[PDB]
């Protein structure tokens, strides 16, 4: 196995493949003029291309990924890496600088059991990105209810959508896609969410979406990303969407989630309850602890309702406030018992609910 | 106590005096004459802020929890005035419709450091202690049990203010001319002061003014006076530390020598970070190699014209220097194979760097 590649087309790649020892290690394939690195966690694979113009010699072995990746990143810009295998030994050479890495047999690289392709369609990267970046944020960690450690991605009409909760707030983002799909839901893991988000630049190459009955697979330009789905039932967002929300707050985003800052430096720190009155284009925040500190905000927002107070854990209000990176917010309100669904003021795409608190 | 400030005059001054008993997590706030002062402590140091009065106000002190008074005052708009006043045992902040009822602790029990009169004197222009501080911190013990070596010691000699730090295995000192006639003296900062000290020199023409006492120090710029306890011990002496007689010379570029080391280092011993280098005419060859047997060799051009030798060094040691350098060229000046190593820019002799052979 013998590759010459500039520095600059591996250290994508690189990334892309970076997180048993061999599991710390990548594979390496000079094979049809392209070289193949792959990277597994037994979870999950990432697999990226690099074409050879340059003389080369096919083979393939395995090297420890974090060295391989440091000595090639911290090689001179525009370097030439000359790589070649040496007995049990990995040579990498550039200008007066070598290195001997050491060698895990390609043959023992774990692969992801083969599966079949039952669910396919292909979107822009951008539309993925904002599915993915909409939600991310609500999914569960390490929790016990291990289903709600990822995401569901839910195929219905043209329409894909994400949902995302740890079991207190819920996120939901849907995108039409432009082709009819089946009726069909998978649970992504977290870490497999992660991977998949850092896979996509947004730019100009497609995405493709392939889903099996326990795997996803994600192919964009020279990287191909697969992944096991959560084997479990994920709850369903419509229970959790107020029935008939029929007091809409608008307000400035900046200005309502730095009011919310705020008053959260003066909130209980463990279960950050904050309250809220709305009146006549009118909202009063105010926040207490146990030390008996108080804060009070009010700000100017478009409301017509009867008047109401609600309380809600800051710090989910703050998450979706931060999430929504848009100029208008809209709290849809029923009343001090129920919970509030959060929306760009301008667009119904993505919705968040956060459940009411007695204060 | 009574007094309305614009945001940004009170800003800075919170962040340098906010850095298990709860008074220390407070501030100190007095009103009088014209003056707010806001004080922070931690027994071993204190920082004083001064904010002249400019809007009506009314004399008094209290105390009041630093971080959620600085966090709310930084989260309030850009040009906010903030009106602040004592009522009962709260002390309320306000700011357009914005309002904020805080907790305080009296005054009375805010702790002083004790009384001490100054003994030597001098005043430097900001940019001389900044370059005197980040020429050497980086070479200070952490929590090691020779106490003295964990700050930084500043000493006058001449018209000198020199600063030494080491922390047994390598050692930095840099010394910046001062044009005032001091008398000999060494003190040892501790190096919790050595950071304080560093973040209130932000940054322009504002001269520093320090006092040296027999077992404190005070450093006064701007509107700002900060005040530390000293270290005890005998603090090594950098002459020893500095090789007598190095008289092989070796320059290189320092990106060129650092990055050659950093690559190097990837093949190093991860607990003892050990590299070889050895020196022939007008070439360096660095060498590592680990317990799985992995090695890395680099080859530079440098200009060198002595006799041959080999030797070995932490290269996280070597690393630390080269990245506190920030110069084109630098002189590595060798005796033996177990002698120490000094290291300098080219072009200058202010700072120098000693690192141990392994
Ligand atoms: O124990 C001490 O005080 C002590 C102080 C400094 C050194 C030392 C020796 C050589 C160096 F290159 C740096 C530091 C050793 C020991
Ligand atoms: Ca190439
Ligand atoms: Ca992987
Ligand atoms: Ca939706
Ligand atoms: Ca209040
Ligand atoms: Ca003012
Ligand atoms: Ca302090
Ligand atoms: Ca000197
Ligand atoms: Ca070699
Ligand atoms: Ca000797
Ligand atoms: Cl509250």
């Amino acid at each position: 196995m013998k590759f010459t590649v500039e520095r600059e087309h591996l250290l994508k790649p690189l990334q892309q493949v970076s997180g048993l020892p061999i599991l710390g290690n990548l594979l390496l394939q000079v094979a049809d003029g392209t070289l193949s690195l792959t990277g597994t966690d037994l979870e999950m694979e990432m697999v990226a291309r690099v074409a050879l113009v340059q003389p080369h010699e096919p083979g393939a072995t395995t090297v420890p990924a974090r060295k391989f990746f440091d000595i090639c990143r911290g090689l001179p810009e525009g370097a030439e890496i000359a790589v070649q295998l040496e007995g049990e030994r990995m040579l990498v050479r550039s200008g007066r600088s070598r290195f001997s890495l050491s060698t895990l047999p390609a043959a023992d690289f774990p692969n992801l059991d083969d599966w079949q392709s039952e669910v396919e369609f292909t979107l822009p990267q951008a539309t993925m990105k904002r599915l993915i970046e909409a939600t991310q944020f609500s999914m569960a960690h390490q929790d016990v209810r291990y289903y709600l450690n990822g995401m569901l991605f839910e195929t219905e009409g043209e329409e894909l959508r994400t949902v995302a909760t740890d079991g207190h707030r819920l996120a939901v983002c849907s995108m039409p896609i432009g082709q009819s799909l089946p009726s069909h839901s998978v649970i992504v893991p977290r870490k497999g969410v992660i991977e998949l988000m850092r896979m996509l630049d947004g730019g100009d190459n497609p995405l493709r979406v392939q889903i099996g009955s326990n795997n996803i697979r994600a192919h964009v330009g020279d990287f191909i990303f697969t992944s096991k789905l959560v084997d479990g039932r994920f709850p369903d967002y419509r229970r959790v969407l107020p029935k008939n929300p029929d007091k809409h707050l608008e307000a400035g985003c900046d200005l309502l989630k730095q009011a919310f800052a705020r008053a959260a430096i003066l909130s209980n720190e463990k279960f950050r309850g904050v309250r809220l009155y709305v009146s006549e284009n009118q909202l009063k925040i105010t926040a207490n602890n146990p030390e008996q500190e108080e804060a009070e905000e009010i700000l100017d927002v478009t409301y017509s309702g009867a008047e109401m107070e609600i309380g809600f854990n800051v710090s989910y209000v703050l998450d979706v406030l931060n999430a929504l990176k848009c100029e208008n917010v809209r709290m849809m309100l029923t009343d001090s018992v129920s919970s509030v669904q959060i929306e760009d003021a301008a667009s119904q795409s993505a919705a968040y609910v956060v459940m009411p608190m007695r204060l």
